């Protein structure tokens, strides 16, 4: 690797303008996932086996 | 790899506008994954076996 | 790695502008995960095997 | 540039929630008037002498 | 450049809840009026001598 | 830039919740005005002499 003058951008999240507006909001919930808002997740590398990078409203239940 | 003065952009997120607007909203959930809003994920790499990389409502019940 | 010169931005999250309005908002949680704020999350590296880089609203049970 | 024009509302009515459950009512009316349930009006304008707008359990006996 | 317009409410009802449960209730009305129940009335303008605007439980004898 | 107009809420009326659980309730009315439930008025304007706005469990006997 070797970079000169370069202008590199990786694994980058900008300019993300949300305009919410909600009169009435009811969320039930029992044991699950909810999301409801702004997410936002920047990551360059993530290496691993079985890993997770960047879950979300995730339910894992295994064996 | 080499970079001469290059304007790279790898794995980026921008530019992203919501406007949102609701008068009403009923979210009911038991054991599942909801999710209702804005989400912006941005990897330049993800290496492994078996891995999940940018889940979103995500549901795994393995054995 | 070599760098010279250049304007590098690995990993990174900016300008995330939110202007939200909720007249009502009713939460209710019964051993699960709910979120309904702003999340910003900025990371280079994850190593790991079986880890979990940036959950938001995970749920885990395993056995 | 994205416009997003003016709502309005003028003279609404909305979100009227009524649950009732094992209720016994005994209702006995001579000559009068009686309500016992729901009711929701909505006018934008009403003009006039002697106008009546949205009357409810009214009685009326003039000579 | 993003324009959201300005909103407005005039002479709105909303979000109007009523629970009940095991409720007994007798009512006996002679030559008047009784209301019992949920009302909601919005009006943006009401115009005129003499006007009755929104009655409810009203009774009127006049000579 | 981005814009937000201004909100207004000129005669409104919300979120009025009302509970209710083993009420034994019993009424006689005679010739008079009897209320006993939930109300909820929202005007912007009511013009005019003599004008009777939002009236609730009134009598009125003249001569």
């Amino acid at each position: 690797v070797l970079y000169v003058g370069s202008k590199t951008k990786e694994g980058v999240v900008h300019d993300v303008t949300t305009v919410a507006e909600k009169t009435k909001e009811q969320v039930t919930n029992v044991g699950g996932a909810v999301v409801t808002g702004v997410t936002a997740v920047a990551q360059k590398t993530v290496e691993g086996a079985g890993s997770i990078a960047a879950a979300t409203g995730f339910v894992k239940k295994d064996q």
